[PDB]
């Protein structure tokens, strides 16, 4: 009732009590566990209440007045309205609070040191995809703040019936654009190339080149979703260049700074907010390992491996290995010398040792998912590798939900 | 009941039902996943018979005889020794399918594709430490093989009552010695440290070296364990130069060929073999990453660094990772270049999925640990990090045990 998570390179101990107030579940049973399985899995008024007591209890509870006059009038006022209205709405401050205890509890993000720093844009007095986009490309350019990058995030209506909902269809608000070409191989990202195709589906000119910046596909009150184009200055690049290898502008990579997931349910005291965009900063290996070396993406190991003089005959020259380290000390060296926020696989786990810490001791636990947050290179030389991880779903929570295509009754 | 999963780098699907065969428990609930707790947590002859006659229709069904003649008379040949003795013992045949299977079933081993060419070495007469010591020099001797290695396993007499236990108090059979300093740092190989210092109570006359190879604490019936140093020419070692950085010798690196470890418990049909070493084969980056760039362990990214002519002032250079890589490059080509088997993370992950895909064909799943699967270097440019793992303890198996000083009632 009171589990405890060591660490292995340096024996360091914690127990984990916060795992108790975990409601949801996780997919695993006590005979088997599905902590690898990527993506494991509209509301009534009566399943309602509950939500809204647990979150206002716990947002009370961090104001240091727990159970006090003002909470019980409140929670007073949102049962009222939850009889009246068949839910409600939160408070600026309740959404802030909400806002910032999702990404805390997201297990998944190793970048959480910063939670409690985090911009919380209200945007629940948006009704239309121009609105949306407006407060999107104030999203971008806040967040983005010339390089020194801020963590952010844009709050659209929650959902209500579930016919009118908020979404970008968007992934990422800044993605770059994915081509099949006629050999079936691809030009672009190939993550990104059904939307790249959707996208021209219903408008989009496609400039069929590599870096090409998607356009925005917004969704506003359940209407057909709409395109607009993120003013070219508002998207920050970074050209990757190697200190040493002068061959690697020759290779002619680039990345945007702002990594800015769009496509995520957050959910607060069971309000659904199914358009809720936030954006941090790259740690290194998003971009020079997962993006530029996944199979199924970039899949530049290939050059890389080439002008480094390297043995390709043999899988056991480890030719594979070398060219990603140099691709990483790339973008970290690239991003760095332009001013533009990135934290490298080693500050970012220790960041994040440092900051389950302080979780277990002010929290009593830090839900963690090993899986995700071990780097996707040098995991074992890194301070996550070796540390236990409790996981277990808090609530405020960013969730996955299905992409808008296959869920939306079209109409035009 | 017919659980799903995917890998994301191929978009390939298989469909698990040996889950269903699994009887043990995880840890993991559905409201905590412990999926990367490192060991998460005497009998008696009324439990003994559904666990033998598990096994022996799992056994009988292997050999497509299952419910015929000659599996009928067995379980009433095990139901009336278990009547009997309260216990009973395995075929010669049963104890190679129950360790073959053991193998098979343990999800933290990447390198099962090898499973049922394994050489089962009956020690099960073995009555003294002297005797254990000739039963282990001939499995050394026989899994290494000249440098071609060969998967082995010595079984040693089941536990009975609890107190006459057979164990191998070395955590594996061929270690490196770790011997503390003056100045608190660490000669040698600090996992040992505490096993290195046993030795040298119950009599050890240590070489205070590095690369000094421990003798055995053997352990027979119960009695207090004895020392037996195996000879030399039997324990094969390589020197790790690098095929590029005449320098790599003078860091004067060696590793021994053979992975024995000797310290886990085989469990078949209920039965209990309290010592039960095994070997195979290195996979590369246990020795390059782990033994020699873990914190706790050898450390050595220190100096592959500098004579690198790396920049270590800065944490984001990624000079840990290079020189990670240079190490792994090291050990491969070393071992390669003097014919002792060796895996490449590479090879040895796309011999697991390919593995994978013959257990969920031909048994309907294959349980496995993705926190142990993917390799401690470079995890994404590997085939297992983008697969989905259902881990879920089968039986027979391999268990850990608590090390035998913490448990035995000495005399002596
Ligand atoms: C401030 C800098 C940040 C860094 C360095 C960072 C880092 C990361 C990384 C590396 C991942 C793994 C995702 C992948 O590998 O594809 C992740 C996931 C995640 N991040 Fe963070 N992040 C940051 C900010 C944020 C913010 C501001 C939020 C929310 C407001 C957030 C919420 C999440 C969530 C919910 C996930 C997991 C979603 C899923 O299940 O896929 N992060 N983060
Ligand atoms: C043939 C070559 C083999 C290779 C390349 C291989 C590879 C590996 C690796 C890399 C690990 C992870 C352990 C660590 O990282 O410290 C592992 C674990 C394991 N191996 Fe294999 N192995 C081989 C043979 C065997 C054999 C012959 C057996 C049993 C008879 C076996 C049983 C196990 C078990 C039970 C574990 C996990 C134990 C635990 O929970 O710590 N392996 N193996
Ligand atoms: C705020 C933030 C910052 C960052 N630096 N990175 C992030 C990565 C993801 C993310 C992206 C893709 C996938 C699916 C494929 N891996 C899952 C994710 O969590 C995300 F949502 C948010 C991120
Ligand atoms: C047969 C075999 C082959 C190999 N090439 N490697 C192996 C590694 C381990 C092993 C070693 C240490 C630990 C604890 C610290 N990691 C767990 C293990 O499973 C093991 F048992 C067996 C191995
Ligand atoms: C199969 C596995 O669940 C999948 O590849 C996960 C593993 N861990 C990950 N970890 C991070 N940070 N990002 C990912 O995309 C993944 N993918
Ligand atoms: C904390 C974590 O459970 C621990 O470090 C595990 C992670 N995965 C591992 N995987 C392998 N192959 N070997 C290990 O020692 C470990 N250690
Ligand atoms: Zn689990």
């Amino acid at each position: 009732r009171f589990l405890k998570v060591k660490n292995w390179e340096t024996d360091v101990v914690l127990t984990d009590t916060l795992h108790l107030k975990s409601t949801l579940e996780t997919g695993c049973t006590e005979h088997i566990c599905m902590g690898s399985i990527m993506l494991p899995s509209v509301a009534t008024k009566d399943q309602l209440f509950p939500l809204a007591k647990e979150f206002l209890d716990q947002y009370y509870s961090s104001i240091k007045r727990f159970g006090s006059k003002a909470h019980m009038d409140r929670l007073e006022e949102v049962n009222k309205e939850i009889e009246s209205t068949s839910t409600y709405q939160l408070k600026d401050t309740e959404l802030i609070y909400g806002a910032k205890h999702a990404w805390r509890n997201a297990s998944r993000c190793v970048g959480r040191i910063q939670w409690s720093k985090l911009q919380v844009f209200d945007a629940r007095d948006c009704t239309t995809a121009h609105g949306m986009f407006n407060y999107i490309c104030n999203h971008v350019k806040y967040a983005t703040n010339k390089g020194n990058l801020r963590s952010a995030i844009t709050i659209f209506p929650q959902r209500t019936d579930g016919k009118h909902d908020f979404r970008v269809w968007n992934s990422q608000l800044i993605r770059y654009a994915g081509y099949k070409q006629p050999d079936g191989s691809t030009l672009g990202d190939p993550a990104n190339v059904q939307f790249t195709e959707i996208c021209i589906q219903q408008g989009w000119k496609a400039p069929r080149g590599r870096f090409d910046v998607l356009p925005l596909l917004l969704q506003a009150n359940g209407n057909d979703p709409e395109l607009f184009q993120i003013p070219p200055e508002l998207v920050l690049e970074v050209p990757i260049r190697h200190p040493k290898f002068d061959w690697f502008k020759d290779l002619g990579l680039k990345w945007y700074g702002l990594p800015a997931v769009s496509n995520m349910l957050l959910e607060i005291g069971g309000l659904e907010f199914s358009a809720c965009p936030f954006s941090g900063w790259y740690m290194g290996t998003e971009i020079g390992v997962r993006d530029y070396c996944d199979n199924s993406r970039y899949n530049i190991l290939e050059e890389v491996a080439k002008k480094m003089d390297l043995d390709m005959r043999k899988t056991s020259s480890l030719w594979k290995d070398q060219a990603l380290v140099e691709i990483n000390i790339a973008v970290l060296y690239s991003f760095q010398s332009d001013k533009v926020t990135i934290v490298d696989h080693h500050s970012a786990t220790e960041s994040f040792i440092k900051h389950m810490e302080n979780e277990y001791r002010c929290r009593g636990g830090c839900p963690a998912d090993w899986v995700w947050i071990v780097p996707p290179m040098s995991g074992s030389i890194t301070p996550v590798f070796h540390q236990e991880m409790l996981n277990y779903r808090l609530t405020p929570s960013f969730e996955y939900q299905p992409d808008p295509w296959n869920t939306h009754v079209w109409k035009g």
